[PDB]
């Protein structure tokens, strides 16, 4: 009885990403006879195929199948779909790895609420967030809130395999199209699927690596068959109405903006009057009725065929950012605390403002253009109360971001001269890093602090940052916790020493280091450092006669105690017959300091 | 005829193409060549330095080339050309430098008017915001009557009386270990009484910039420091002396200093600092200092590196970045509105702290209680805050100060008892200002800001975050306002770097084709125009269709007048018909418009 199949199209895969991907599922802790792997090689010019046989050679549930090269990785998705056994099937390419949890934690989660699809906390290399809105909390009745449940629309998620026949939903072989996924996830919302969103534990991480669509014409067919699907398909409104708005707004009213400003002047005018003919046969106005203020300038001028408008209305909002300084870090109890501030400025410069008139908040627009639009659309009065303002966190090793729960935030328009107006934002929150830390090789990472800022139709999602010179320590319940301001003057956090030394960043009290020769221990305490708990991480230490040159290091045990709100390090000279001065450079976690340590012995 | 100007060149190993722009700027003086004489002392060199100046000199009758052996410095050579040069006034012009054009003249007029026995002009480096920011602010025919200071800055590159050198035995030490040489050099000269001027209207040397014992160090400091005390007399002299050069070079290594250097220097270094302060500079001189220094001299004296070290953590980063609220042409001038905040690296406020009446520099307790209360109280410098503009012409890379600005500097409540200081400005750019040599008028401009203000210096390239480029035609001038690609802002005239067609535009549906006159006019957009212009160009047409255009070249003009600006373009002698590229190429910077005309 198989509770999983991961099916994996492969073609020239990188043997190194190949191993890594088997890696992470011989790691899984499902039992290894509860899961099967089929591999289907769509035609592999290089010796991808008999790599996989050779894989499969120690793993009796791994099977492989080679296909004449179908192009694209639906046909060979579809062939081990059906070939598959498994209650449930995670489509799984070839370059990406799975979290070792992920299988039971997401087969548990599936069974207990008889779920048809699995939208499992998707990782992705690049970025602050992936699916910030959707993989916010477990909701294992998410298809009640409607089709946005299954966004982000990739095919990474755990699919009942009877489902998928039952309804006949298979890839789109012998059609190379865009986003076949939108259609495949579409497809199972249509049918009726029961969807549970595991949103507390990362289950697959989508690892960026370095044709088709490329070309205008190309992406604009694509596009007009992804918005017929939807008015053909999907028969709720609400959701239909969901679909069609993220897509008008991210795709089509998506290259109106910044997009302008970065290609030549004939594809702009090929992909505006593609987005004008689809606009005007299908979309409805009121789609547009529900946008926020920029965007609905932007489908206006659009349906006025007003590119030179819109290519001046991209300069003028060019650079506009929030960028979160840093007003005060510091350890309390067993947790790290921020306060923090950001400003709607251009490129962190000069302010972003608003202007009042009469008894609206306006956009600041040229009369040029202001005379174009009705009078509403650059009137912010109403969305003044709408800011958001949160931080973020993300691993640096395993590229798993998560928003930081609890902070306090209040984000002001405030008058600055004559009648312009700022927006103004305060936060203040606190790390607990055990809330992020859900495999062992979590412990030893380097953490990357970010905010992210919307409003007015903005998004800024920015590492945080700091000006003036900042490294704090902390002995926290076994945590070894550096803050520091890094060579990119952006907020970093290691904890376990993945890339800083405590004990270097902390400084020595050198002149209170204390040698009891009888016993064989020096201790060595800590300058500056939080020390809350009580803490034991055993490490070592290397002597070092001063003078010889190309001396063998003397090994020797160590260990970092947290005790009393204080910390020290304490030597062991263990057997060592040891007389003269030695350099003592001690060695926490792998890292050894640079305090130029020398004892007489 | 009398020789007005002998130019001492020491060489040695002198690389080729400096030697040729150096010979370059000197012909190109517009002082008659039989009023000056060159006087070269090679001191030795292993290269074909002394063959190359000898076949400058076959055809300068007025250049004296001499090979003495390696004195391994310009001092030995400097005063042997000193002592065979004939010239009213002598000039120190290194082997890799260059003179502007009409030095030689106004220098020295200025001299023989006066009657000065040294003529301190204004001084060009490569590098930086400002040079002699203070000195070279407004000419000063009696600058000796403001003390010893009206030389500085003390490089050699000045213009002095040769017979008042020669009067007072005023020589290069040419010793073992010589360094700053020309300060001794000018401090002698003032000491004997030399009439000093100033001439700072007019850039006059290019100091190029081109492609370390701590115990050495300290011993020439030590020496430094000796001849200001035994030599210098008037005790207004002797006391700015003494400051400037404590400031800058011992308690200039106790910040950021610290910060750059490993410990074994920085014990070796403060030891010497330390003794220096003790034996050599009274405690009268720290008085006249700003807190920040006087906290460095008392913690200096006390010993205490290590809250000198950690002082300066806390000081690092701290900065004045301004930013343009508003930049727009107005009548023949350029006007800007700008902003700055003292931040750290541009980021979070700087902040001091009020306490009582009391307003604190922010620091730990563990040093506040090691130091005098009055030396962290800014309460009686927070109007001392300076913010004015300053303007690099990016090819000459002489730097000025832009006259007329209008600041305030406010010290604000953020918070608490948390306050900032934030500055504002107004100020206009009147181009004619800064053109002085026919090179001026086309060249990239670079607009910067300088703040001083609790003892910080901020003297940093304007910026903007928005997008920003505003032409204007301007009596003859193509002017370009813009954030350039490193986001500071540039002001282009004379179409040096951006094409004014392209940055104003074109109205496409304006454009008057007359075929009597073969007359294509062109008007432009966006542009402020004033006064009336008229700039000689041409324009390059092509077939749109053919491969291969095998272009036409036809002569364009770029027109100002009454407000407006239009680019004329005569085909002459047509043999056009149908659609045609049309590119225009007014200042050697051609348009990218895609213009399309069909004849
Ligand atoms: C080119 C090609 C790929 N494939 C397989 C290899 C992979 O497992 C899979 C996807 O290719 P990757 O390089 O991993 O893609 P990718 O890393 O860019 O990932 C994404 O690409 C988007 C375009 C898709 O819509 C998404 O579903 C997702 O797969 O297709 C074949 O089977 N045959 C082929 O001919
Ligand atoms: C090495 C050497 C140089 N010289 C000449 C070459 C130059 O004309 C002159 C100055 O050297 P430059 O390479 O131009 O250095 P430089 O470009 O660093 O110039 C400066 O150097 C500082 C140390 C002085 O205090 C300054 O007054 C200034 O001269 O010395 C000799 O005559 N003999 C030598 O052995
Ligand atoms: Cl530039
Ligand atoms: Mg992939
Ligand atoms: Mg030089
Ligand atoms: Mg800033």
């Amino acid at each position: 009885d198989i509770k999983i199949s991961v099916v994996v199209p492969t073609y020239n895969t990188e043997l190194e990403g190949l191993k890594n991907l088997m890696a992470s599922i011989d790691k899984q802790t499902m039992n290894p006879d509860e899961y099967e792997l089929v591999f289907v090689d769509d035609g592999s010019t290089t010796d991808t195929y008999e790599r996989l046989q050779e894989f499969a050679e120690t793993r009796p549930n791994m099977t492989v199948k080679q296909i004449e090269n179908s192009g694209w990785g639906s046909r060979p998705r579809n062939i081990a779909t059906k070939m598959a056994k498994g209650e449930y099937i995670l489509y799984l390419d070839h370059d990406d790895t799975v979290f070792p949890e992920t299988f039971e934690r997401v087969y548990n989660f599936g069974k207990e609420n008889n779920l048809d699809v699995v939208s499992g906390k998707e990782v992705r290399t690049n970025g602050w967030s992936w699916g910030w809105k959707q993989f916010s909390e477990n909701n294992p009745h998410a298809e009640e809130m409607g089709i946005e449940c299954l966004l982000p629309m990739t095919p990474h998620k755990f699919y009942k395999r009877e489902f998928l026949l039952e309804n006949d939903i298979t890839f789109d072989d012998g059609a190379r199209v865009l986003w076949e996924d939108v259609y495949f996830n579409s497809k199972a919302f249509i049918h009726g699927a029961k969807v549970g969103i595991l949103a507390d534990y990362p289950t697959y991480y989508w690892i960026a690596t370095g044709s088709f669509g490329r070309d205008p014409h190309e992406k604009w067919n694509q596009i007009n068959k992804l918005f017929n699907f939807f008015k053909d398909n999907i028969k709720e409104q609400r959701d239909l109405d969901f679909m069609l708005t993220h897509w008008y707004r991210s795709r089509v009213l998506g290259i109106l903006g910044q997009w302008l400003l970065k290609n030549n002047n004939e594809r702009i005018d090929i992909e505006f009057n593609y987005a004008k003919k689809l606009a005007e046969e299908l979309i409805p106005a009121y789609i547009s009725e529900n946008l926020d203020k920029n965007n609905q300038v932007k489908d206006y001028l659009l349906r006025q065929g007003d590119l030179d408008s819109l290519k001046k209305l991209a300069q003028i909002d060019a650079g506009i950012t929030a960028l979160s300084y840093v007003e005060d870090a510091y350890f309390k109890e067993d947790k790290l605390f921020f306060k923090t501030s950001t400003k709607m400025t251009y490129e962190d410069k000069e302010d972003f403002f608003i202007e009042k008139t009469a008894d609206r908040m306006e956009r600041i627009l040229p009369e040029e253009i202001k005379s174009k639009l009705p009078k509403e659309f650059f009137d912010y009065s109403d969305d003044l109360a709408e800011f958001t303002y949160e931080p973020s966190i993300k691993g640096r090793n395993s590229r798993a971001t998560w928003k930081i729960d609890g902070s306090t935030s209040n984000v002001e328009v405030v008058n600055k001269k004559a009648n312009l107006y700022k927006i103004e934002g305060e936060m203040s929150f606190s790390v607990q890093i055990n809330d992020y830390i859900l495999d062992a090789a979590d412990k030893k990472q380097p953490w990357d602090i970010a905010t992210r800022f919307t409003g007015l139709g903005y998004t800024s999602h920015r590492a945080l940052t700091i000006g003036k010179i900042l490294i704090k320590t902390a002995l926290i319940n076994n945590k070894t916790m550096i803050v520091y301001k890094n060579a990119s003057g952006l907020i970093s956090l290691d904890v376990g020493s993945s890339v800083r030394s405590i004990v270097e960043d902390s400084g020595v009290k050198r002149e209170q280091i204390l040698i009891d020769k009888t016993s064989g221990k020096v201790t060595i305490p800590l300058n500056e450092i939080h020390v809350f708990g009580e803490s034991l991480i055993e490490g070592n230490a290397e002597l070092k006669p001063v003078g010889i040159s190309d001396a063998d290091p003397i090994n020797v045990k160590a260990k970092l105690i947290g005790e009393a709100n204080k910390a020290r390090v304490e030597v062991l000279l263990g057997d060592e017959k040891l007389s003269g001065e030695y350099h003592l450079v001690t060695n926490i976690q792998g890292k050894k300091d640079k305090q130029q340590i020398k004892i007489t012995l």
